[PDB]
């Protein structure tokens, strides 16, 4: 599915997400607006490596779920990338929080650097009532 805004907003501040580890809520959304455009499908192959990036967050299968095709992957989030393929994200926003508990916590997402850091990000949550 494809979230609208502020529904996805809502979504992630009920499962846990805003201030997770330092997070804002408005942080998490612009990162799922520039990794998939709040799409939950999206799928992305990186014929570099043979690794593929799942759902709204695009987590990658080389490190963070198992898709038994990555050549010699890991799976840290313990979860099938099917998973982070579901409509319902409580297991892709579990995967995400699973990520940030590392020590980059956010920055582990390249896209959040170059689109979302040390930028004016209320735009994402407001009117949302969050």
């Amino acid at each position: 599915k494809v979230f609208e805004r502020c529904e996805l907003a809502r979504t992630l501040k009920r499962l846990g997400m805003d201030g997770y580890r330092g997070i804002s809520l408005a942080n998490w959304m612009c990162l799922a607006k520039w990794e998939s455009g709040y799409n939950t499908r999206a799928t992305n192959y990186n014929a570099g490596d043979r690794s593929t990036d799942y759902g709204i967050f695009q987590i990658n299968s080389r490190y963070w779920c198992n898709d038994g095709k990555t050549p010699g992957a890991v799976n840290a989030c313990h979860l099938s990338c099917s998973a982070l393929l579901q409509d319902n994200i409580a297991d892709a926003v579990a995967c995400a929080k699973r990520v940030v508990r590392d020590p980059q916590g956010i920055r582990a997402w390249m896209a959040w650097r170059n689109r979302c850091q040390n930028r004016d990000v209320r735009q994402y949550v407001q009117g949302c009532g969050v």
